[PDB]
């Protein structure tokens, strides 16, 4: 496949309808040794199930928030690889009343810091912690959603996380390129679920995207997990710092009207 | 003038280079009446001469780290005025390290934190803490740059911060917007002046945008402060939710090839 | 006012309704002295009236389908004007079948020329014939639509000659900066009227932009007119291959969720 | 492969420097059954023999200047296959002195309705007539230039005719896209070879961007080959109006200060 031998690290996989379980079951299909990170020693038995199921037992705990298991999740994961060809970062979350109602309802100078503490910072965090043992080729990958480019109702402290993390793709990509490494984000549409406790209800953008998107049908998580391997694999060594639409094309038209 | 009889607060008039003082100045040639505020006491006596310059003695501190200054600006405002029709965000800082060099080595939790929450939160925190008071065709205006949108070197940290405070100026419109407010931001091109301890030098960026630039010209304050001028102003009314470019047209172009 | 002695010729001004009515008012008010073009004879009349309301009898037929007439245009302004300090090209026209139900329906080599020719090629060929008469700082306008953006339906054709003319703005701005002319286009929102024939009807657009939009108002010719006014002026100066929103800020929001 | 039965026509594959034979040679490694089109009776031979190098002896002449070579192609075409799966446009062209020296310079009439005639309106002219035998999931896919979104020296009537271009990715996308049919750009870097005559020297930007792209390299054929690929496959089936970035991160930097 076209992934054969790459040692890729994902983090972000919670369940069957994370979009890094779509990515993960795609970079098996091609070839990849995948490794996984969790959060919350109540989910250590899931993911170790989940990467079995990848042909795997590499499994790691990292809060993202905490500086000290960003840098042991790397000296871990070395025990195992001497050097990590992908690494996907698939972690989000803001605070409930931050992403429900009017923006400034929600907003909070420690809502802000989380959103983007965990969103946005942790993507070149894990860059960072992770470049000692980057292969010259690898390649890093995060996800975000349409709402870091344009006002969409609810994302509201999310949007500016995003676009936070947009930008940062941008500088990751010139500060790592040089050495080889490509910088990517997939702006994934929105994926078809009950929304977690949270997260508000977003049936109606979901109706939204598709009743008003050129392919009229929502994305998968397997599009976006092909996608993914895609991006992360030598097929897209001429493509860094890009921020790919896989949304049905939803992005690029006026719906509704 | 065309901002007769609007009241209008701005932050960060620093000295007679800030791009503060050229909207200032701008804002009173067109009839407006000004407030001001200023960070640390040593400059209470500077920020006062400048407002005393511009025809008021509306002087207020403000540390925008500080929650409990923040609401104490307003409550001081509003002695004075019964509501405010512009303010002017013109607010920025990151650490040294983070704006100088590559952009990993100068990343830490701290230094983004302190980059967004200064650069960014501050301009929705000060919307939401002004929004008793705003009359309802209000104006509010912040400063971006170029790097928010493309990678530029050394500016690093900050570029991740602007890409949310540009996020910040679209949720801002629509959350302020039924009631009539207008919120856009300038990205504006680089003055010409030493850069302060903290700042790289910019001087080749100077040169580069002299050279390179559509008008072959680097951007003055005057310009900044008459584009931000008019943003405040009814001759505005249609435009909200904006990044407009001062900048000479640099960003329109791929130069130095 | 901020226009005092300029020099301004507009094209376009069909009616009280035209987007080239608005500036021209907005423009008059800043005491500027104008100039009117229009096309076809029948026409004479209404624009001589126009004209004179905004204190001229400057008048000049001009198709811009044809050169000779283009070339004609500024020898006639040039024995009234010394030199030439705004040019506002206010001029659109595609097919009706080209911006009617669906894309490929209404494309046709010969719509696909005439949208293209009229739309966009006419603004450099316009900058072009007036060069050797436009003062070293002199402002070039244009009028494009969000449909040269993302995807509206039934612009269709429309949308690949705005998004032509768009790079025109970027290209022009080049070629005439180091002279010190500058360029700009305004991306106006729909103006509220009675669709001619030609054009099929956008009441939905109108009332989706007034639900949608963050000011949740149309814009009106009078705000167009503003911004077109504050564009052509020194005001201005530091900006230059730009394309402004004056829409409400509906270019920036995902509505209708 | 990732495009096994999949049956592509690919047009504009000129010599093995053409970024069509970097597509076609990853598209038959991927499994895809090819077909080819040539204008110019001299290049029947060149392209048969491209043809046999890929298994295929399915060639048909066609200028996308005329209108029945067009009609002419897929009726042709279809004598052979039911159903075409992929279209590659690989055609640009203007004239010498419209992408040579100062934009105005260059600028005719003319000069323009070529460069939009066979750069831009053929890409959805093609589409049009090849509908009837599209497959329901095909994917149709055209190359554009980061002169389309910047002013870039000399691009000049070209960077005009590829913004029509990627437009029409978007309203092409929202045509064909309820019946299923996917719609891209690819915005390549600059492939080195010798300028072609029509064509300036563009070693300068090639150096430029080998210094300044995050990657600190220029794209080759075979990356802009296999994202080619990735669009015209079913792993990219979440993936429509977008244009993608081949060109080593280049677009998203300030390059050269
Ligand atoms: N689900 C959707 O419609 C869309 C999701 N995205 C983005 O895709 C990414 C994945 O989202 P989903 O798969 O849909 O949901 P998910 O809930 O399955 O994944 C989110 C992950 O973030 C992890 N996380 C949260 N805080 C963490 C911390 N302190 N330390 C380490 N991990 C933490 C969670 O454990 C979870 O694994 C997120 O960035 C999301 O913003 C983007 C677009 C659309
Ligand atoms: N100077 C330039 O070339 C360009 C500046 N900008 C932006 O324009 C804005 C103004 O910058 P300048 O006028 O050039 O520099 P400046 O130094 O004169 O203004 C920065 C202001 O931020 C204030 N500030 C910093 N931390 C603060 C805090 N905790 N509480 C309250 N105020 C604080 C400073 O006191 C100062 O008044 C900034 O947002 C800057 O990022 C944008 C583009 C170009
Ligand atoms: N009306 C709207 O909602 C919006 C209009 N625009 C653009 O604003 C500009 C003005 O449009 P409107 O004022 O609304 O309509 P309008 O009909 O009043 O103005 C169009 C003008 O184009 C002129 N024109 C057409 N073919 C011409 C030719 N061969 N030679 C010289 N003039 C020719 C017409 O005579 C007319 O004066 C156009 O470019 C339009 O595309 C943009 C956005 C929104
Ligand atoms: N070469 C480069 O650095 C870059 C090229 N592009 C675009 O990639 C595409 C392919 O360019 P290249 O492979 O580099 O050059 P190429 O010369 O090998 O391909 C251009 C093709 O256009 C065809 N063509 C021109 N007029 C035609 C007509 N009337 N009818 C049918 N075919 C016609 C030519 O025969 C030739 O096959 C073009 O659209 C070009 O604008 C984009 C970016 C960068
Ligand atoms: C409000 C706009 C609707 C969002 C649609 C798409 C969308 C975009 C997302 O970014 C998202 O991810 C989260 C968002 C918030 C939190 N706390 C955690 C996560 C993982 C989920 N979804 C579904
Ligand atoms: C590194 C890229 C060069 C920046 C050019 C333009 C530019 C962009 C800016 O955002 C800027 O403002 C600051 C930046 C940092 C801090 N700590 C404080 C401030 C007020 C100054 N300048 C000059
Ligand atoms: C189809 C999308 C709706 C357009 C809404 C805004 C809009 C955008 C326009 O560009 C427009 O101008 C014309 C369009 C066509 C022609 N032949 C002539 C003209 C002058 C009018 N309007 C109203
Ligand atoms: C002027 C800017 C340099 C262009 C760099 C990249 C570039 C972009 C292109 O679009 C291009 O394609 C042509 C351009 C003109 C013609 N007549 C025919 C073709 C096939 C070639 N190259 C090399």
């Amino acid at each position: 496949g076209f992934l054969d031998g790459k040692r890729i690290l994902l983090t972000g996989l919670l369940s069957n309808r994370s979009i890094a379980y779509g990515i993960a079951k795609a970079c098996k299909r091609e070839g990849a040794e995948l490794a996984f990170t969790y959060v919350g020693d109540r989910f250590k038995d899931r993911i170790t199930e989940f990467a079995a199921e990848f042909g795997s037992e590499l499994v790691f705990p990292c809060d993202v928030a905490d500086d000290a298991q960003i840098d042991a999740l790397f000296a871990s994961l070395k025990t195992h690889w001497d050097s990590l060809d992908g690494l996907v970062h698939s972690i989000g979350f803001a605070p409930r009343e931050a992403i429900a109602g009017d923006f400034l309802d929600g907003l909070t100078r420690e809502n802000f810091r989380i959103a983007h503490d965990i969103s946005a910072y942790s993507f070149p965090a894990l860059a960072k912690a992770a470049l000692p043992m980057l292969s010259d080729d690898a390649s890093l990958l995060t996800l975000s959603y349409l709402g870091a480019e344009r006002a969409i109702p609810n994302y509201n402290t999310m949007g500016l996380a995003k676009a936070a993390l947009e930008a940062s793709v941008r500088y990751l990509a010139v500060s790592l390129g040089a050495k080889g490494v490509r910088v990517n984000a997939i702006s994934a549409g929105p994926i078809k679920t009950l929304a977690a406790s949270g997260i508000k209800s977003f049936g109606k953008i979901l109706d939204f995207v598709e009743s008003n998107s050129p392919l009229k049908r929502n994305v998968t998580i397997e599009q976006v997990g092909n996608a993914g391997a895609f991006l992360l694999s030598d097929l897209a060594s001429g493509v860094t710092a890009e921020v790919m639409h896989v949304d049905s094309g939803f992005n690029a038209v006026v719906g509704g009207m």
